């Protein structure tokens, strides 16, 4: 298994100031962590569960 484009890029908390608790795939660990996002200028390795990074990242 490979996964997809979106779960390689690098984990970014973003430009704002509030939190929302996160998952994002550690490519490099092939497990999905948790990760608390700023609100705004992220990128795609974000899910807000768990179940949807694994679907994704890992084709669960």
């Amino acid at each position: 298994w490979q996964p997809p484009w979106y779960a390689k890029e690098p984990v970014r908390i973003g430009s704002c100031k509030k939190q929302f608790s996160s998952f994002y795939f550690k490519w490099t660990a092939k497990k999905c962590l948790p990760f608390l996002f700023s609100g705004c200028g992220g990128n795609a390795n974000r899910f807000q569960t768990i179940g949807e990074c694994r679907k994704k990242c890992l084709g669960k």
